């Protein structure tokens, strides 16, 4: 099948900011803030003291490494006589993948709506969105914070819902497999928004997170950091107006690629990533799901005349053949351009 | 081996900001203050009086060098009828160095990771946990206000803990050598949570830390002071705990005096904090300077050589060893090590 020169999509989720607040003894409650402030550090570089050559450089002496590195960071922290600290966003799943936001083809428009047709009479949303809602389920968009910290709590409001408020409390004491999210008391309900928001050719399923660090005495707390384009800036965070004080938040980006790190279904996998075209981990700068394996988004989406009589006939798809249509569902609900020529 | 153009470290030790209170007979607290006072001292410079080379100015008359020159410093002290002062943070060991943070080369990585799994077999953590855990056992992260004082005590609060509380009563004359240490009933399982912390891969390990220092009628306290870019000549730094300004110790000059630990250094008298080439800021040079080839980066190219020592069946020799403890300190002090 040969790509369009126009083929693109609208996102199927909708994530949002993540305000951080103070939660005091009494119940009073104050935005965060934070402030820039100058440390001085050593003078480890290794090219400050080596050239490309390898050998050291002699006008680098060993008095001049003891010199001090004067630098600015910003700087955030849990004050002193805090309780604990209020995260909160929004989610949105909302059945943008049912047909292509443009698309100047009507053949592959027509392959790519019985695929989506076709997956979930043979395969189900089951899959997708169980992995997709243990990362709101758990504080996996609370990137950082989440470590070094006593017990992190979430509390769950779905909209199309009736009362009684999900809540999650002490995660990573009693919500570490799957298998532990199944023993809650509602995770069939809250599951099965999220299969008809991708089913209903209008699903709409809104959830209002909200979460509960208990962190140490005086600690720090790490929020995203902007994109910078006698002492330089060498941490700048992204912050929001809440009141009128300046406070730290986390990206509606940043929180997007936390719910999306489900693919564990690439070659040789062991760590799931997060889902994208010639899969990424930018932990060690590779690509996994490289153009030479053949197992990227491009050389599965021209398969989709085949994978079309795999699902029809009768004999029920490999493991092979069905990690290839998750991948391949779960990048249509990442959204994006897909192109050639 | 070489260093890759991408190897990151996070850290494994988190500390905070030192926060000091004033406790008052009857048990109240109240968050030290402070003020910027004005002085005039003496006109001594010797800048003043001598030129660029060393003969005296004939501008510098003795009239005009006697004549009183006006400045301002902040001072904080103990208020009168106080009792003590308070200092309270927190201490997270974490097992950030089993793994790089990031780092563009794999077969670096994979070197990279069986050090560590071949220093904890055949050494262990007991010697760096140890040396951590001191720091904060005698108060060296209080820095000065130790000097001139009556006495000090350290009660830890250990997070994955049970009960009875770790106590250390009158360090000055209690608790002076490792084998003092020793003797304290619960040493042993506090030694055990940072080998714990360091051994797996969520190792967590969290401490609560608050010293109780006797001082003098009416003492000068001395916190950390920023870096400045009349005027101020001594600029505390500080935070709000009540809606009052009050001092507090810098959240990284207090992870640089647990982090005070080495005396590997080839004519080693007295620990350095733990640097690539590390540095003595009193007298200012580098010990450890790349020409002695026994900085960081000329032993962390030599990693693939102490895979061949570690994984034989001898006791290697402290030349060897000592150098795997420093590979290890600054895997825990975290940073970046690529080079072009």
């Amino acid at each position: 099948m040969k790509l369009p020169t126009n083929l693109a999509y609208e996102r199927s989720i909708d994530p949002s900011d993540v305000c951080f607040f103070v939660v005091w003894p009494d119940d009073r409650k104050t935005p965060l803030t934070y402030n820039s402030r100058t440390l001085l550090g050593q003078m480890e570089a290794a090219s400050l003291a080596y050239d490309v050559s390898g050998q050291p450089i002699k006008s680098a002496t060993a008095e001049a490494l003891a010199q001090g590195n004067p630098h600015q960071v910003d700087f955030c922290h849990v004050p002193y006589g805090a309780s604990h600290i209020e995260c909160s966003f929004s989610v949105s799943f909302s059945s943008e993948l049912r047909q292509p936001y443009k698309c100047n083809s009507s053949k592959v428009k027509q392959t790519l709506v019985q695929l989506v047709e076709l997956y979930e009479t043979k395969i189900g949303w089951t899959e997708l969105a169980t992995r997709y809602l243990m990362n709101i389920c758990n504080g996996k968009w609370l990137w950082k914070n989440t470590r070094k910290a006593y017990c992190w709590n979430i509390v769950l409001t779905p909209w199309p819902w009736n009362g009684e408020k999900v809540g999650f409390e002490d995660i990573r004491t009693n919500y570490t497999s799957r298998q532990d999210f199944k023993n809650n008391k509602n995770w069939s309900a809250i599951v099965e928004m999220i299969k008809t928001a991708f089913s209903s050719t209008d699903g709409l399923a809104i959830f209002e997170v909200r979460a509960t660090l208990h962190l140490p005495t005086n600690a720090m707390v790490r929020p995203s950091q902007v994109f910078t384009e006698k002492t330089q800036n060498s941490r700048v965070f992204q912050s929001t107006t809440i009141d009128g004080e300046r406070s730290p938040i986390l990206g509606a980006f940043k929180t997007g690629a936390a719910i999306a790190t489900i693919d564990d279904w690439y070659p040789e996998a062991t760590e799931p990533l997060r889902v994208g075209r010639f899969g990424v981990h930018r932990e060690d700068v590779t690509c996994y799901r490289h153009p030479s394996t053949g197992k990227d988004f491009f050389s599965i989406l021209q398969q989709a005349e085949h994978y079309i009589e795999v699902l029809s006939a009768n004999k029920t798809p490999a493991q092979e053949t069905i990690n290839d249509m998750h991948f391949l569902m779960a990048n249509l609900i990442k959204g994006g351009m897909f192109q050639h020529k």
